[PDB]
């Protein structure tokens, strides 16, 4: 047992750089030990397997912007976390898709001190994203709550998957399946309003 003890130090060191509490460090640790012996993770990326697990326990509630942020905390082969991620996600998808309807108001989506600047900026992204059909996996209203958590990372306004997506009582497959594939290689969905409070000029991924 060696790499196993090395993946536990990368699971707690990653949450310490994401500004998250030990709560996310308790899920990323139990997430790696639960998928550390999978039939596709003999041990070729202890830091890449933990980073993904972090994007899970945090995407549920405790991560601003999106995975693009949970990645800035880890730098172990960014070409693997993407794969190993789909593996730790299949072992625990979610099964929350049971609303995707109580998000048309978009008024209670800013109960965490969020500025309307990102509220009108998010609608602009889902405006051309839903009108162009880039990821109609679930429904259109899903792009509404996914555009709110997507604008938080491009409107110089960071938030949390909880106060940004959980407050929408929509579904985890709406924000994660809305941007999971709503861009070819960047957020080029803005119509012209979203001036891009943040200087990303290329902020893909949610």
């Amino acid at each position: 047992s060696r790499a196993m003890m090395n993946a536990f130090k990368e699971i707690t060191t990653m949450a310490d750089r994401i500004n998250l509490p030990r709560n996310i460090v308790d899920r990323t640790n139990n997430l790696f030990k639960q998928v550390y012996e999978q039939k596709s993770l003999k041990g070729r990326a202890n830091d890449a397997i933990a980073s993904a697990c972090l994007y899970i326990a945090c995407r549920q509630e405790g991560v601003p912007r999106t995975f693009k942020e949970i990645c800035a905390v880890s730098r172990i082969s960014k070409k693997e976390i993407g794969r190993c991620f789909k593996l730790i996600l299949k072992a625990l998808e979610t099964s929350v898709d049971l609303i995707t309807t109580g998000d048309f108001m978009s008024r209670f989506c800013s109960n965490l001190c969020l500025p309307k600047q990102v509220q009108m900026a998010a609608t602009h992204i889902a405006r051309k994203a839903v009108e162009l059909d880039l990821v109609p996996g679930r429904s259109p209203i899903s792009v509404a709550a996914a555009a709110i958590y997507m604008a938080s990372q491009a409107s110089a306004e960071k938030r949390t998957q909880k106060e940004i997506g959980d407050i929408a009582g929509v579904a985890d497959v709406t924000i994660r399946q809305s941007y999971r594939l709503i861009y070819p290689r960047a957020p080029d969905l803005f119509p012209t309003d979203f001036k891009f409070d943040t200087p990303v000029d290329k902020l893909p991924q949610l």
